[PDB]
């Protein structure tokens, strides 16, 4: 089970099973332990009021791949198959099931969220017979309980060459905010005259199906494909016609051309890769982290991932600083065009951030704690983070400036970076309060350590305000503009306080409380406001035992690992690397939960932090304040013989590290 | 397990568990293996287009008895209780759960589809402490996925003698055919001045809850009741006001008068009975058959049972 | 009555009374001759078809500050108070009412359209009792006849330090063009453990209220604040959640921090001023003219005033 490219499960156990995801940054499909079914389907960019939080959410969507297979009238079930295996191929995001049905046939099915067609899915089914058999195949479109006012359609699209039978459903999200359309077809090798007749049944209010029979002689292979398109009024004004048009398009492109384009795009993503010699488990784990970030993002868009990507409804599909600080940095180094989409998400929502600032009595752009379609605040009102956790504005500024440092794109800086940096600096200049000593305070926030609520001069928050004001001032200089001199005066006098032991104080009421996650240590990395190696170490020593084992998210130990790598402490760096994600794993595919022993995968934020521990920690790679990627001193774990990181920076550099 | 009047389950196994029903011919409540929860609630006479068959169906309704209990901030779960038992008393259609929570307390809960009040349900919770503890009690009204366009309300009905806190939800069946209202209250022994303060939370689109804290010294019994009314536009033109009116009525009738009337009607049903000597299993089985027919019918109505009565959505609740 | 900064009214006469406005360029609140009430509330930027002209109009909005005060069960009435006075402080747009209830207590109430928070209002109430008394305080959210399809909510927002009780209404303008949300809370000095229990009543289709009792002892002051947020779909896509979020934000900022920011922004406005020596009536009149223009405009926006600013529905709120 240490294949560096494949995650395998023998005999999926439904009593202890956490499905894996295939995704193209638009659709995510989460696996079921049941053969030829999927557990959940999530469409990016589609939000409505639904369950948790009384705010906008991702919506469970059509399980559009669900199929029933029968052999001589006998229904295929978990209980009557043997040698049942599931496998995720991380090279091309193919999820494959395979099983034996009694003495009759071997079945393999592979499905894909097509990498080049954001709204298109395909499953390919292969049946290899050991005896004569007749198969009955049904594809079911069940309207999930999350949707309403469904309509169930079926028609034949014909010409002299084809009969494309379309199984289509149209339905609405809970408040009617979004119309969803799904359209499926079967694709056959044998052509119009010989293909099976397709029947349509509408027997339930919430389910219709298309089906066919096929006789297969012993010792033959019969293959067919299911192609589906899934799209909403959030993506296109006429989703009903666009879904049918897409499925017709995909059917006439054909399986080979679809899979070839899919493969080409996945091959391109994997030109940026991390290779570890001497630790097959670490190699597979790091590949899974890269695979999930690649699956949950999309170049050339304005999409940004939630903390759980497209693996489900975690945190309602909202966008948080989880993107800017956790998932963005490793993507910026490996695939700057992915990072570009992530900051494009914020650029597009700058006006909503300006509106939030004005509603809360500030200047400039105040990015929301949680973002969705509009860019307005989406945090549940019972969470004080929505009203008071302000560092997100500085986190957006830091990511914008880092995008420019890595790419050197001055055209992007003028059009997009500077609008963000100027407006977010104006926010901080309005947010600070000057005290009698001429110092600047940021009073009454929720800390990055969210267990500290309505406190003053949070270390991380104050650090992000310093960086936002500094980076905005540097950006103005690149563009030949005079930044307001107040930005530098404020940045230079924002309070960052020490306790009597010389340790960075987390906030003005902090002595020795347990903390939820890294806060003061984030001043060392990522902010690099703390560079003195003795201060870094004093802060690690005091805070590293302040994070409890229970109910603490994977937003701490990866930072500890990276900081110990930078201190050239191999044993401590490796201890914290393992602790960052191995206690958070769920079977059978080693997906990552939010907290130690958690059961809510896949926490893409966690993967992003660990990938920083590997690339910026073990690999020593760093965003140079002057521009570009540089390498600082680092160590490898004892047991790692070689670390190879490919496709780094705009020059696509390979870095090799050894002992 | 051959009690002629009682069906018992030790350590309900959620991997192999089929819940039992309490019903009054109008509401059926199907048990959950989880403590202080119910799996499904079905209201007779309420049909809309829903799932199977593309025709009218019974609708899964509010699981109106669902409660969360915490002891000194620790949530009661299947995994942290012991000596957990469930029992159906076929004499009076009482479903009872009982368990021990660590070293702190013994809990018993009994619920009823009140035999004389077609639209009223009651659960009575008893906590017997072995150590000082603080309980947190939450009653959740989760709108099931079968209903839409819900509204979640909370208010205090007061006079010089009472504060009746009402937790109310109103929602619609899938096509809008039927408006459903549910209204719950907590009933306390100790009276208006000493009763716990009731908080209301509306944190989700499909769930609101009412809750309270109570300190209980070691070696004490603390009891309270949850009363709910569940009714639709198929039963009354104004279900929202009728549900609140019913729960206020039931709260001011009080637990003793409600249970006494419940008991009297069940006693009358069992005046017609089948007694077998020499086969304790057959005696219990035949009592279960009589109990289900009695629970799934109602004298002095125009109600008729589906093939599955009020045990769920079998055959869409249709009459055959 | 020639104070250069204050407009005062002794014993307001409802038969000849034109209320004054406090406004922040976004919300206008027009005074009532009745104690602890407001006549009209106007939200900028919110237009729908309504009455005059068959064209878009400003809409009368929730009179969100309306309060009933009782001493030992006796409600404050214009017939049982004396020394009743109203004052507009043009330096900070504070509207203050003050009166004596019989021989028992003096009451002052000051309200503000918070200058820095476009969608937030605050009223501070001070009660000084010459004898031991018990006050009952009610805040009413009456849906005005201009709005439809209202919903009336109440909940507690809690953590270990706070219990923020939110009284919320959501309703629609006549054609459904705009969704309005209002959310109110009481802010107490004494802390979560000692603050009064807040009850919620929903007795009418168009009105709900939150209320409390408080014992005050002879020679003591009791002070509390009412904070409200008022916002629409013309200002934010999700006004329901943004109204509750704003009131929670304002509650946790606290009365001192809110008033300090309010005062800072008014002080900045009055750095541009007109001073007349030799004509105190002209000085006061010109200060009123500047006060109204400053109240009916807002820097750093795309807002423009109607001929009547936020003083009411004059010329439908249109810009000319
Ligand atoms: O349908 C798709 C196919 O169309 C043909 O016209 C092309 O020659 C093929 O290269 C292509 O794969
Ligand atoms: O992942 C979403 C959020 O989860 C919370 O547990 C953390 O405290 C936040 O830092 C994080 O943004
Ligand atoms: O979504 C509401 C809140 O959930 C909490 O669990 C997280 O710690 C917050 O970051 C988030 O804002
Ligand atoms: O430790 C986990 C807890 O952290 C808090 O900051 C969040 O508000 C809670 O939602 C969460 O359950
Ligand atoms: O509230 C119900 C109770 O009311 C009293 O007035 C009666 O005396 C009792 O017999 C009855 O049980
Ligand atoms: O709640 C607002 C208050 O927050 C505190 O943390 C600050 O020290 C105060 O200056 C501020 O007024």
């Amino acid at each position: 089970h240490q294949d560096p490219w494949k995650l395998s499960a023998d005999k999926p156990d439904s009593n202890n099973y956490y499905g894996e995801t295939v995704a193209n940054g638009m659709i995510g499909i989460i696996s079921s332990p049941e053969p030829l079914k999927v557990k959940e389907v999530v469409l990016a960019g589609t939000y409505d009021i639904y369950k948790r939080g009384r705010v906008s959410s991702f919506i469970p969507n059509y399980n559009l791949l669900n199929m029933k297979l029968a052999f001589n009238g006998e229904s295929v079930q978990t209980y009557n198959i043997n040698n049942y295996k599931q496998e995720l191929d991380m090279r091309n995001g193919a999820f494959t099931g395979s099983f034996q049905f009694k003495d009759l046939a071997t079945v393999t099915y592979s499905y894909y969220a097509l990498r080049h067609l954001p709204h298109c899915i395909m499953m390919v089914v292969n049946i290899n017979t050991q005896k004569d058999t007749e198969i009955n195949v049904e594809n079911l479109l069940e309207t999930p309980s999350s949707l309403n006012n469904q309509q169930n359609y079926f028609q034949n699209i014909t010409n002299t060459h084809v009969n494309i039978p379309l199984l289509t459903s149209v339905a609405f999200t809970p408040t009617g905010r979004s119309k969803i359309a799904v359209s499926n077809t079967f694709l056959f090798d044998e052509g119009k005259k010989l293909q099976p007749e397709i029947l349509h049944r509408m027997n339930d209010a919430d389910m219709h199906a298309m089906s066919f029979d096929k006789k297969i002689k012993a010792g033959k292979t019969y293959s067919f494909a299911l192609i589906g398109s899934l799209i909403s009024s959030d993506h296109i004004n006429d989703p009903y016609n666009e879904a049918e048009r897409l499925t017709i398009y995909a059917a006439l492109e054909g399986k080979s051309r679809l899979l070839n384009r899919h493969m080409q795009e996945w091959n391109s993503l994997w030109q940026s890769d991390i290779q570890v010699e001497g630790d097959p488990q670490a190699q597979q784990d790091i590949r899974s982290m890269l695979y999930h970030l690649y699956s949950f993002t999309r170049k050339s868009t304005s999409l940004s991932p939630s903390p759980m990507g497209l693996s489900g409804l975690g945190y309602n599909g909202h966008v948080f600083w989880d993107t800017e600080i956790w998932m963005f940095p490793p993507m910026l180094l490996l695939h700057p065009e992915i990072a570009k989409s992530m900051i494009e998400y914020r650029y597009q929502r700058l006006d909503a951030a300006r509106k939030k600032a004005a509603i809360y009595g500030y200047d400039g752009a105040m990015f929301p704690w949680e973002s969705a379609d509009s860019g307005a605040e989406e945090t549940p009102v019972n969470a004080l983070t929505g009203a008071f956790e302000h560092h997100v504005t500085g986190d957006v500024a830091i990511a914008a400036w880092q995008y420019y440092l890595v790419t050197g794109d001055k055209e992007w800086l003028k059009e997009k970076g500077w609008p963000i940096l100027k407006a977010t600096a104006e926010f901080w200049a309005s947010r600070v309060e000057k005290n009698d000593k001429g110092e600047y305070e940021i009073k009454n926030v929720v800390a990055a350590d969210e267990w500290a609520e309505n406190i003053d001069n949070n270390a991380y928050t104050n650090g992000t305000a310093i960086r936002n004001l500094q980076y905005a001032s540097k950006c103005a200089t690149v563009l030949g503009v005079i930044a307001p001199k107040e930005w530098t005066l404020i940045a230079d006098k924002i309070l960052i306080s020490k306790m009597s032991n010389g340790v960075t104080r987390e906030h003005d009421s902090y002595t020795d409380q347990n903390i939820k996650q890294a806060d003061a240590n984030l001043l060392a990395y990522p902010l690099k406001l703390i560079t003195d190696k003795e201060q870094i170490e004093r802060d690690l020593k005091y805070y590293q035992t302040k994070i409890p084992q229970s109910d603490t998210p994977a937003m701490t130990q990866a930072i500890f690992s990276l900081l110990y790598s930078r201190l050239e402490d191999s044993d401590q760096a490796y201890h914290w690397f393992k602790d960052a994600y191995q206690p958070n794993l769920n079977p059978p595919f080693r997906v990552i939960s939010e907290c130690k022993g958690g059961t809510n995968p896949y926490f893409s934020t966690g993967a992003g932090g660990v990938l920083q521990a590997v690339i910026m920690g073990f690999g020593g790679l760093d965003i140079d304040a002057a521009g570009g990627i540089k390498q600082v001193k680092s160590v490898l774990p004892k047991n790692w013989k070689k670390l190879t990181i490919t496709g780094i920076g705009i020059e696509k550099k390979t870095f090799v590290l050894t002992h």
